[PDB]
């Protein structure tokens, strides 16, 4: 029963270039977070938000949020900008709710085996 939770345009900072480009992202309730060059082609970005930490910053762009994940030895970061703080709150709340549901599932599978 995997379904889209939230979708929309985000300004994503490149991990390589560090410039900002618009990407159309869809978040699903299983943690899938997929980003396209055009509103729906293979996606340009594809990663799970399970076990992510969300951070907010105002520099260099206001209304920035960062999704940070620790996987083996690597830190994955994804940096996004939206035009208003309200939109940032909408995205970070949606991502956090999905991540929290996945964490509950993880606890039910891993605790007291």
């Amino acid at each position: 029963d995997v379904a889209i939770v939230k979708e929309g345009w985000l300004h994503k900072r490149g991990e390589y270039i560090k410039t900002w480009r618009p990407r159309y992202f869809l978040l699903k309730n299983d943690g899938t977070f997929i980003g396209y060059k055009e509103r729906p082609e293979a996606p340009l970005n594809n990663f799970s938000v399970a076990q992510c930490q969300l951070m907010k910053t105002e520099r260099p762009r206001p209304n920035t949020f960062i999704i940070r994940c620790l996987q083996w030895t690597t830190v994955i970061e994804a940096t996004f900008h939206v035009e208003t703080p309200e939109e940032r709150e909408e995205w970070t709340t949606a991502i956090q709710t999905v991540a929290d549901g996945l964490k509950k599932q993880e606890e039910e599978e891993m605790d007291f085996r």
